[PDB]
């Protein structure tokens, strides 16, 4: 009934959870591993930069399998990498263990976004809604009481409860020429880097570059959590027009947001705002290329929203990478700044290639 999609909802929840989580849990790692909180930050990379080559590849070696086999094997990879990831001793095994989640992540996106057949993104974003609020901050929470590691088998269980429901189903190229999107997907790398130079490290930068608390940083990760949310529901009225110009001004946001970074570091308060327009920009800037791939593509739809998946991790490998770099060499303070120049571009080409298009 509606259960066969409820219970692929939870999935949806739980993918993107272990997918963000880490965001949140850099300090418990880092304690872990003697490595500055920083240099952990590869296994964002590495976990995004994997599931970047591999995205069209597995989608489209496992096209030929059945989905509910398909998803099992799937949710397998998934929940055995989680235990692994729960007994990591090396930080290398715990990054082979973040492997064995992206393969698991490479497959799923593209079977769901397949398997979604405005009713899928319903009850799907509302797992991915409910990954952020309470996945994110809940996972921090729980870092803090019981260890990084229990957080990662936790989710392991939790994949494994949801599998059970999800064995209860039945058995069931042109895009680089054009360059509408191919203008589209350059706009989503570039812009996406700006978001995840800062953003991958909104902890150690809250608790280590800011006076502020580790309570303080679960604090604000919800608060961009609802601003994801009042941002996806703004993007829900005035979504199918003025949305080149949606795109375009919550780029330019999003550049504010990164540029006043340490204006706000000092103000409690003044984060607690650049937040909640901080979340509302990204989830539009989000919500403007997804919904302006699947015009550009309506032909192989799956294939468009595969590799737009992939080119997204890119940009998140990247912004986290870079995000290391100036942290590593440089200083983490300037994150803020450092993202906000892909953020001026992206806001120029933005307006370049929808005013063209
Ligand atoms: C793995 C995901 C696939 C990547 C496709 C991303 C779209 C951006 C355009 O790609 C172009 O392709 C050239 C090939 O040589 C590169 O030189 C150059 O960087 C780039 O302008
Ligand atoms: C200048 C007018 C035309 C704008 C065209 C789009 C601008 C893209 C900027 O390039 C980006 O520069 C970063 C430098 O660090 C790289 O990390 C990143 O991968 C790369 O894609």
């Amino acid at each position: 009934a509606w259960l066969r999609v409820v219970t692929l909802a939870v999935a949806a929840f739980i993918f993107n959870t272990t997918e963000f989580v880490p965001v949140g849990l850099l300090s418990d790692i880092a304690q872990s591993f003697h490595m500055q909180t920083a240099q952990v930050g590869i296994m964002l990379t590495i976990y995004a930069w994997v599931v970047a080559l591999m995205s069209l590849p597995f989608m489209l070696m496992t096209s030929q399998v059945e989905r509910r086999k398909l998803l099992i094997c799937l949710f397998v990879v998934f929940i055995a990498s989680h235990v692994l990831s729960f007994l990591s001793w090396s930080f290398t095994v715990l990054v082979i263990s973040r492997i064995g989640v992206a393969f698991a992540h490479a497959i799923f996106w593209s079977i769901t976004a397949s398997l979604a057949i405005a009713q899928a993104l319903s009850l799907i974003a509302t797992g991915t809604a409910l990954a952020m609020v309470l996945g994110l901050p809940l996972g921090r929470i729980v870092g803090q009481y019981f260890g990084w590691r229990m957080t990662f088998f936790a989710i392991g269980i939790g994949a494994l409860i949801t599998l059970l429901c999800l064995i209860k189903l039945l058995p069931l190229p042109l895009l680089f020429r054009r360059p509408a999107l191919m203008s589209i997907y350059l706009l989503t790398v570039v812009v996406v880097t700006a978001h995840y130079t800062a953003y991958s490290y909104i902890e150690p930068f809250v608790q280590n570059i800011a006076g502020f608390s580790a309570n303080f940083a679960t604090a604000l990760l919800l608060l961009l959590g609802g601003a994801g949310i009042i941002g996806s529901v703004i993007f829900g009225k005035l979504g199918n027009q003025y949305a080149s110009a949606l795109v375009s001004t919550a780029i330019a946001l999003l550049l504010v947001c990164l540029a006043l970074l340490l204006p706000a570091a000092n103000s409690e308060i003044h984060l607690g705002v650049l937040s909640i327009f901080w979340g509302i920009a990204m989830m539009i800037i989000g919500l403007g290329m997804q919904v302006k791939v699947l015009a550009l593509a309506p032909d192989a739809t799956d294939v468009a929203m595969a590799l737009f998946s992939g080119i997204f991790n890119i940009g998140i490998g990247a912004g986290a990478l870079v995000g290391n770099q100036v942290s590593l060499h440089w200083s983490m303070s300037m994150i803020g700044y450092v993202g906000a120049v892909p953020a001026f571009a992206a806001l120029i080409w933005s307006i370049i290639i929808f005013r063209r298009w």
